[PDB]
């Protein structure tokens, strides 16, 4: 529908992922699948939340970026799911959710 000010920015490498979580104090990252209604619902929630917050966040297409997807799993010790959202504060994970638990209210709770 709308493009939500392009608040969701694609990551294509481990280099960019590390760069992002270093450069930004507060960072949300979404693992997204391109062939999944459940993932699209999560991506929509992700965009609605970020747009309302006036905050950039990041996503990756799991299938296209498996290195990066597995890197995030090892970064957080959280086994891979899709869709799966993470919140990093000063580079350290502090929250994650997957599937239908990714919604505007849970993303908001992550910040509290």
């Amino acid at each position: 529908n709308l493009y939500f000010q392009g608040v969701a920015i694609k990551l294509s490498s481990i280099d960019q992922f590390e760069q992002v979580i270093e450069e930004n104090k507060y960072v949300f990252v979404l693992k997204h699948s391109e062939t999944c209604p459940i993932s699209a619902n999560a991506y929509d929630q992700f965009n609605k939340f970020l747009y309302e917050r006036d905050m950039d966040g990041y996503y990756l297409i799991v299938q296209q970026e498996r290195d990066l997807s597995d890197y995030i799993a090892k970064k957080t010790n959280v086994k891979h799911e899709s869709p799966q959202a993470f919140y990093f504060v000063n580079g350290e994970m502090v929250w994650n959710r997957d599937h239908g638990d990714i919604n505007v209210s849970s993303l908001a709770q992550a910040e509290e």
